[PDB]
């Protein structure tokens, strides 16, 4: 018998839908309350003069509906690093020697609680998908994870460097086809940020990128994706559909650009407005196929990049409150940690569901949708499906 | 009537095995004889008083079977950013202001080919892979392209920066599980590779730096990818099977640091040594399911590092000296242009097919290897299924 191409084909595939089996999440050790960063941070950027900008920050952090954020880097590390504190100072390598060793290493704590709640061998993953925009390097961070973690050195690997906020629904869109079309595939994503590439002292000319200064924050998520699960992996939520668009009318909406004084992020026009106007859209693309025209009998995990965007979605739609809650939680409780915030927010839609014994993994409810927003400016969409509980 | 996930999964896939359908490339326009090239980057980098170590150069420019390479720099562009001509001075700005715009101009001009060849609308593109080694940007290369050609907005992104030289590998492993998974799903590949990013001076102290001098050159190629061709379409190769795996002892061996003085090469190790020991395990977990141990009854394509590598690739598995010429014709006419060298060897091989009216898109030869060497030392592997011509 000759071994066709087709013949392979069919026996190299896997069977059912990409399945999540586990959700690990990690943050630094520093801790830090919204409620005092204003005289925080214009104390350690030596900015005490700019007093009318310090009020303009504090109204900032009081609509921010964020009660803390955790930070790997904290007064210690800035006085050993002052040129970090400049609003526009040369600082690119002392924030690169940071991120480069730490991205990985809070990447690896992620991955650990993932595996150790997935409980197979790590031996048996087969992919690894490892997203930051917290510096590059090259061999990359997923070299770096891959002799941490000690993954077989025959590890199929996808770096994702310098993609911002949305990556979290990349990082589901790519590990479900990895996952769909390999037999035996068991797919590691990591999404790793850390934002000492980003934190600088403030001016009163640009007024867009103190607003990050206020919502950022560091964090790391990974999950396990694959199909046909063994009776002893236990699925958390499968994979359905998904896409990623480019909103009209959105050029030079959210603007990221990686220089000699680090990462720096530009706003024009009204990011809010952007999403909300064309938020409805994506969701007809995605749920009139199934038969579904009802947002408030899905569940939900949206990108929180700030608090307008969730405000005007729900108020655009007539979302319920408790839409959002998962939401809401972690923004409060974290902040905006960019790619890995809509993973946090699903392992708390999870742990919610099992705390208040409802029906599903996904707040007793079938059908749910994942929302990554970032540059471009892209909205990544994930249709979902809740395992019962 | 109830949708279930499982009849969702059974429409939503392809049939068939991933298949290349089109290769397009493009150079920038500058054009550099190897012969006369130490001479030019010792005058231009005021330095020609560094006499032995030109002396060095020299021989080393004469042992790179290395003709010709194509250049976005010249000397108008070098005299006005002088940053750049240093050994070690401020220059990221400079370079990023040239490589951002740049990277994804010439990525069109090799995408606009591939379109042409594929001979279907763009319209008809799902999925976009935009690789790249040469600077970094939010929004990325990837959606500049998009903008440039007018794709879909809704068109499916995965952008790889900063993985260098094994990157040619990486993107069809990619694209053939995109493809493989999705019904329609047609698959853009670009990767596109700007030196200006890593020229700089030379010295005495890093004699590594100096050999990137001598084998990196720019161009850009572009393949379209897809399951279950139309009757319309034009098959050149099949994708069968993909592997990444790293090198036991090779720690070190190629690193590369993204700096306020740009990108930095460094070589630990002996390169060439690393991989012919390993290849043949590669071929044997690649070619011995399919029972195949005679490597010359196989195509070959390189990634040509330098001549070393196939050099003594060669030397190790006794290859007829037929075996490599496609390879050693790209880096003779083009030098080592990282991501890109292997599409463009792939694209050669078919051409010289063609030429000599040989039986197959693949010299006459039904199973090919393409074999992507870069930082790890990562080695990938992609088992080929040529198309009778």
């Amino acid at each position: 018998h000759m071994v066709s191409v087709e013949e392979i084909r069919k026996a190299q595939r896997a069977e059912g839908p990409a399945t999540v089996m586990a959700i690990g999440t990690a943050t630094p050790p520093n801790c830090v309350d919204q409620s005092t960063y204003p005289d925080y941070y214009f104390r350690i950027t030596n900015s005490e003069h700019m007093t009318e900008l310090k009020e303009k920050f504090k109204r900032m952090c009081d609509k921010s509906m964020i009660k803390k954020r955790y930070m790997y880097l904290n007064e210690e590390i800035l006085k050993e690093n002052p040129s970090v504190c400049a609003y526009m100072a040369p600082s690119l390598d002392a924030r690169q020697d940071m991120v480069v060793v730490e991205v990985p290493k809070l990447g690896k704590e992620a991955a650990t609680k993932a595996i150790k709640e997935w409980g197979q061998p790590k031996s048996k993953i087969t992919h690894l998908i490892f997203c930051t925009t917290s510096g590059v390097d090259m061999p990359g961070a997923d070299y770096q994870l891959t002799k941490l973690l000690g993954l077989r050195p025959s590890v199929k690997r996808y770096m994702m460097y310098q993609q911002g906020c949305f990556a979290g629904g990349t990082v589901l869109r790519l590990a479900k086809d990895l996952a769909e079309n390999n037999k035996g595939a068991r797919v590691l994503v990591v999404c790793s940020e850390i934002t000492a590439v980003t934190f600088r002292g403030p001016t009163d000319t640009h007024l867009d990128s103190l607003v990050g200064q206020a919502l950022f924050g560091d964090g790391a998520a990974a999950v396990i994706v694959g199909s046909d699960p063994l009776p002893v992996e236990k699925p958390l939520f499968q994979l359905v559909w998904t896409a990623q668009t480019i909103l009209p009318d959105s050029e030079g909406a959210i603007d990221g650009h990686l220089r000699e004084v680090g990462l720096t992020f530009h706003l024009l026009k009204d990011v809010p407005g952007l999403i909300s106007k064309n938020i409805e859209k994506a969701l007809v693309e995605a749920f009139q196929p199934l038969g579904i025209s009802d947002y408030n009998s899905i569940f939900w995990i949206a990108h929180p990049g700030g608090p307008a965007i969730l405000d005007q979605v729900e108020a655009k739609l007539g979302l319920k409150p408790e839409k959002m809650e998962a939401t809401r939680h972690v923004l409060s409780e974290y902040g905006n940690m960019s790619s890995a915030c809509v993973l946090f927010i699903l392992d708390q839609m999870r742990k919610k569901s099992i705390e208040n014994g409802l029906g599903t993994t996904g707040e007793g409810l079938d059908w749910g949708v994942l929302f990554g927003f970032g540059p471009g400016l892209t909205v990544e969409t994930v249709v979902l499906r809740s395992v019962t509980l």
